[PDB]
């Protein structure tokens, strides 16, 4: 109890994130605020996902590559002001120029693009990077979700036409959607940004939306731009086609980053502490030996080491916590804050029946297993286990969207914690009146009221006939989800 977590996920959400987070040796506090330390558990997930997406960008043939931190005035002039940190002093001395820290590698990379790319036969060009990027800004900070330095990867590619690099922009979303399904358990909407929230430069921004039911809140999880021809004619990167034909490139952009880590925390965390997807957990398996005063202890080492030796010659790494100074409780709870997919207890009982008792963390469901049987049932019910805490999942996201038709649905819709689908003109003017009005009618957390567009989903119901937008009367053009969000 007192160990645990002592806020309940859905009473004190804020308080609940900040102790699970802690309690589960994700994160360590820094004395720089809005900067994190990433402890190996959280660490961990990050390879896992950089594993698969490195995989996976391999088959499109991009390449990883490293560019500098930095970036002169003269570069970042040709396109975040506010927000980019500026170097001006090496020591005590002044620098002879001041050079700022990326907040994203856009016109550092294209500064260079041009020399790379003289002719048709140069493309297309197909670049990643994993690096962090810095965005020093002044709202509230949030572990994983919202800080001013993080991890991530942003691809970026150059195509002869504006067919080809569109196709990419969407095989990277539905990468995107597996990284979270498959690795994370999480749930994703994909559609496109408003012309008002989507990146500066960009074409046009598509999507992968998340959204946290327990506190009713959006989440941006990754984002791949079609940047058309702006940033090449910005930096002047040509090339001559195979009509001897100066033209533009068509460009992409995408990135995803920690913040996905804060999404499957908040999605599948409950009071009880962390819940990792088997693919993002280093260990699979606690092992939890029960004596019961028995004295004959080496039996049950003994035993519990033969399970261990079964799992880690199948490739299933696991832990066998034999610490002689902690009660099997102690144990339970130790393992459970950290998120461990399985726990198999072995006590005397077990010993005698030749079992063992294989405990599930997502719903914590106890079954016996003969000792034959284990290597087995931990495969399938590791399997389970994802297959459940993505289906659970998709359900909350599912049911937390209400479609409307006029504003005057609208408020009741947010306080229920739930997103909206609502008919749009999609006139740019009209976002910041739907947050300033959605803000002003909020009366309650220390984040913002307002409801900002999230994206005009991919997948589109019939607009009606004479369907009028649910804010100007306009007619509508599609449906746009809304939310209030992180
Ligand atoms: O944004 C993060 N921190 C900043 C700095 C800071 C500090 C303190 C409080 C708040 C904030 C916000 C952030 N922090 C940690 C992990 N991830 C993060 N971001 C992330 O995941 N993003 C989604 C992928 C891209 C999204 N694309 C776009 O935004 C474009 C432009 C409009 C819509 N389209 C990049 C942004
Ligand atoms: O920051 C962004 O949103 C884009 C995609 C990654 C690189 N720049």
């Amino acid at each position: 109890n007192i160990l645990g977590i002592t806020s309940k996920k859905i009473e004190n959400f804020s308080d609940w994130y900040t102790q699970v987070i802690v309690k589960s040796e994700l994160i360590e506090y820094y004395d720089i605020s809005g900067c994190y330390i990433l402890r190996p558990a959280a660490y961990y997930i990050w390879e896992c996902v950089q594993a698969f997406f490195n995989k996976e960008i391999k088959k499109l043939n991009v390449e990883n590559s490293y560019f500098p931190l930095f970036v002169t005035k003269n570069k970042l002039e040709k396109e975040f002001s506010p927000e980019v940190a500026w170097v001006t002093k090496y020591g005590d001395s002044n620098l002879p120029e001041e050079i700022a820290i990326r907040p994203t590698s856009e016109t550092i990379m294209y500064s260079v693009f041009p020399k790379w790319i003289r002719s048709y036969r140069d493309l297309p060009l197909k670049l990643n990077q994993w690096n962090t990027v810095v965005r020093w800004e002044f709202k509230q900070p949030t572990p994983f979700i919202r800080t001013r330095e993080f991890l991530w990867q942003e691809g970026h590619t150059a195509h002869k036409n504006e067919e080809e690099a569109v196709k990419l922009v969407f095989d990277i979303l539905d990468l995107y959607r597996r990284w979270y399904e498959e690795y994370l358990a999480v749930p994703i909407i994909k559609g496109i940004k408003s012309e008002g929230e989507k990146f500066g430069g960009a074409n046009f921004t598509s999507t992968a939306e998340a959204f946290i039911s327990e506190n009713g809140r959006a989440i941006q999880a990754a984002t791949s731009h079609y940047l058309g021809t702006n940033f090449a004619k910005m930096f002047k990167i040509e090339f001559e086609d195979e009509n001897e034909v100066k033209q533009y490139v068509h460009q992409t952009s995408w990135g995803c980053t920690t913040r996905s880590i804060g999404i499957m925390i908040m999605t599948h965390g409950d009071d009880k502490g962390l819940v990792l997807p088997p693919n993002v957990s280093k260990y699979k398996v606690v092992i939890v030996p029960i004596f019961y005063k028995t004295t004959d202890e080496n039996a049950i080492h003994s035993y519990c080491k033969d399970i261990e030796k079964i799992l880690k010659n199948a490739q299933i790494n696991c832990v066998y916590d034999d610490r002689a100074s902690y009660s099997p409780g102690y144990k339970f709870n130790h393992w459970e804050l950290r998120g461990i997919p399985i726990r198999i207890e072995v006590g005397p009982k077990d010993l005698q029946n030749n079992s063992c008792v294989i405990v599930r963390r997502d719903n914590n469901e106890k079954c016996n297993v003969k000792k034959e049987s284990v290597l087995l049932e931990t495969q399938q019910m590791l399997v389970d286990i994802h297959k459940n805490l993505f289906l659970k999942a998709k359900k909350k996201l599912d049911d937390s969207i209400v479609q409307v038709t006029s504003f005057s649905e609208v408020m009741n819709a947010l306080n229920k914690k739930k997103m909206v689908l609502a008919p749009w003109c999609e006139d740019i003017a009209t976002e910041e009146e739907i947050k300033k009005e959605t803000q002003r009618l909020s009366l309650n957390t220390t984040l913002s009221g307002a409801m900002k567009p999230l994206c005009i989903p991919l997948d589109q119901p019939p607009m009606p006939p004479n369907m009028k937008c649910f804010w100007s009367g306009k007619p509508a053009k599609r449906w746009c989800l809304f939310g209030r969000s992180y």
